[PDB]
């Protein structure tokens, strides 16, 4: 295993809060939704994450419970990740 060296980040002026919703959001449904272990991993700032994992070893999962668990994840790995490039979403 490890100690923890996640490392450290910068604070820039550009959609700063704005992230924070949508996060926010995402885990507090990781959390309130079944997967207490989701909503953990970006709070440690491990993010992005393996979602074509949490696919695999779930494959037991509907399409439908794994879309939208999904749903989520991915909102948050481009939100946990966006510092390095902002990400132009069709804009």
């Amino acid at each position: 295993g490890s100690s923890g060296s996640s490392g450290m980040c910068r604070k820039k002026p550009d959609t700063m809060i704005l992230t924070q919703i949508e996060a926010k959001e995402a885990c507090d449904w990781l959390r309130a939704t079944g997967f207490p272990q989701y909503a953990q991993l970006y709070e440690d700032f491990l993010f992005p994450i393996d979602i074509s994992l949490v696919k695999r070893e779930h494959d037991f999962l509907d399409r439908d419970a794994i879309e939208a668990l999904c749903r989520r994840l991915n909102t948050l790995n481009k939100c946990a990740v966006m510092k390095l490039e902002s990400g132009p979403s069709s804009g």
